[PDB]
C-alpha cells in the first residue's frame, strides 16, 4: 500500500498534509505524534528517506545524532523538566509503524519499565 | 577520570566485568544484566555525558555513533525481526544511572506504548 516507496512522513515533509510542526531545519522535522501515548509525544524525522535504522549508513551518523539533539531541544521547549524517553523502533518486533526513520520522544508522565 | 564516576565509568575502565559486544575509542556496547527481552544490551559513550538533556551540540556525531553501533550490534546478535532502541532521561524517563546510554531490546514482540 506504498506504490511510490514513499510514506505519510514524506507527505508531511513536503507539506502536502498538515501536521503539528514543532521545529524544522534543513535536515530534519519535529512534529507532534497524531496518536499520542503521553501528555507530550512527538517525532523527530530526517528529511532524508532512511526507511529504518537497520539500513542507515555510517555517513548518516551525525544526522542521526542531530535527531537526538533536536529532540532534547524540543523537549526543553515543550516544558519537559522531569524527564522523557526517546525511542527508535526497528521492524516488526520493534513495533515500527512507518518505514521512515523516526525518533519518538515521550514525556509528561512517568514512563514505565520495561519500555514495551 | 576517564569514563566518569558512575557504574558505567567502572565498566569503561574495565574495573568491573561486562559481556562486551563491541568497543572502539568512542563507545562500548554490552549486555544488560537485568534483560527485559531475550536480547537486551546498552551502548554507552566513553565520554561522560550525564544526561541527553545536557549534551552539547558538538556531541551530535558521538550520539549518532551510539545508534550506528547499536544497529550493527543488533544485526550481529541476530535480531533480524526487529528491535527497540531507548534513551531514558531523568525521573519520568526512568533514568537510574547518570551516564547516557542507548538500550537495545529485541527477540520478542515489543508493545506500544514504550512504557
Amino acid at each position: 500500500a506504498r506504490p511510490g516507496g514513499d510514506t505519510i512522513f514524506g507527505k508531511i515533509i513536503r507539506k502536502e498534509i498538515p501536521a503539528k510542526i514543532i521545529f524544522e531545519d534543513d535536515r530534519c522535522l519535529a512534529f507532534h505524534d497524531i496518536s499520542p501515548q503521553a501528555p507530550t509525544h512527538f517525532l523527530v524525522i530526517p528529511k532524508k528517506h532512511i526507511s529504518q535504522i537497520s539500513v542507515a549508513e555510517d555517513d548518516d551518523e551525525s544526522l542521526l545524532g542531530h535527531l537526538m539533539i533536536v529532540g532534547k531541544k524540543c523537549a526543553a521547549d515543550l516544558g519537559l523538566n522531569k524527564g522523557y524517553r526517546m525511542v527508535v523502533n526497528e521492524g516488526s518486533d520493534g513495533g515500527q509503524s512507518v518505514y521512515h526513520v523516526h525518533l519518538a520522544v515521550l514525556g509528561g508522565r512517568q514512563m514505565h519499565w520495561p519500555p514495551g
